[PDB]
């Protein structure tokens, strides 16, 4: 048996590489991105009565992931490579308009095809019992250079997003050695840092 | 300016107590003995794609809506069947597992259903302490149910014969009260049983007969 799925829409996505997307992207709320939802979905009517729901569901493709074990078998794991490649993530819903929605702590790739909204249904997706053996670190202190944390909320301001938020709640997620220069591209810009110490990252530059 | 398209296969099929749509217990989790096999195809029959589930408890299945607008209000806001791409999403307990076999509790999958995924229940991840949710179907009340002593004999008779929890599944699904009239006959359909029942009260179901 085949089932073909179409895309209902597209993300467009502060994160462009796999490498910095947070492991717990709910504890990232500057990782914004919208959904452009695609000519037949774009309707209002599809999303009435989510004005009442915080999260949603989004099952997606793994477009760029170019397999039955992973180095545990891939069943028990989230890995992007799995059959039928679909990827399921609960995202924060800020708002939506008529074939859009606007979603907080996303972690998807920009451009990641979108198959299906979900609302999260706490009574049904949040198991309290639920139990988890191979499934998080803690979180590294962040610090910033003066030339960095100018950069940032200038680009903040250009991009009209929370971008020293994001690049602070990225890198102490925990993306080893001194005096490398490390970096990553968020919307638009290459962010460098390091790691003064091996508990202490350390934000050198913003640019773009 | 052409559609992607994107071909799925199922990795297995749903052996389940539930044939029909009815009584289908709207928190299907409180319902322990709702039960039922995931059977693995090849190549993803062999024991190496689970390894490492022993650690979890519960897992999501992406299923085909096999069994069949945005209209529904807004199909997005819901978790209706009929919805763009047809796929579902459960998190069910899983009991056990061997080469090409998940044994699942709490499900709520209709016998048949096409599985395309399975993914470990993640907590820090899947559950989400601040959600809220104002559309959302309420989780039921409960409603009493109320055994005859014919029903209760059969519903252990058929439990020994099928070697499944029968009256316990009875009592589950009808105390979630499936969803009046008071001289009306209800069924539902579990395994190779048809079960029927009657309300004597509006706050009272009575389990009448069990036949297979
Ligand atoms: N469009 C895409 N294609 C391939 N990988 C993607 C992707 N979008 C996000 N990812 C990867 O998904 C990784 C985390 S897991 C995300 C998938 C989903 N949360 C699930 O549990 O199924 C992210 O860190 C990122 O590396
Ligand atoms: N294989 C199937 N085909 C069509 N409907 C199914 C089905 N399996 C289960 N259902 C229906 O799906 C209802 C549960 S709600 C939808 C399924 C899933 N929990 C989700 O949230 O996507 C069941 O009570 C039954 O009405």
């Amino acid at each position: 048996m085949t089932h073909s799925v179409s895309p209902i829409g597209y993300i467009r996505s502060c994160f462009m590489e796999k490498f910095a997307i947070p492991r717990q992207p709910l504890l990232a709320p500057a990782a914004r991105g919208t959904l452009e939802l695609l000519p037949p979905f774009d309707q209002v009517e599809a999303l009435e009565g989510l004005e009442q729901v915080s999260h949603v569901w989004l099952l997606f493709l793994f477009h760029q992931a170019l397999l039955k074990v992973r180095p545990l078998g891939v069943f028990a794991t989230r890995a992007t490579h799995r059959p039928n490649g679909i990827g399921q993530s609960v995202v924060r819903l800020e708002g939506f308009e008529a074939g859009r929605l606007w979603l907080s702590g996303i972690d998807l790739l920009d451009g990641t095809p979108v198959l299906d909204i979900k609302p999260y249904v706490p009574y049904a997706d949040a198991v309290a019992d639920a139990r988890n053996g191979i499934a998080p670190p803690p979180g590294i202190a962040v610090e910033w250079s003066e030339q960095a944390r100018r950069q940032a909320h200038e680009h903040g301001q250009r991009l009209r997003q929370p971008v020293a938020e994001l690049i602070e709640q990225c890198l102490a997620q925990d993306p080893p050695e001194p005096g490398r220069r490390y970096g990553v591209r968020l919307w638009d810009l290459d962010v460098h840092w390091h790691y003064p110490r091996p508990d202490l990252i350390r934000v050198l530059d913003v640019a773009g």
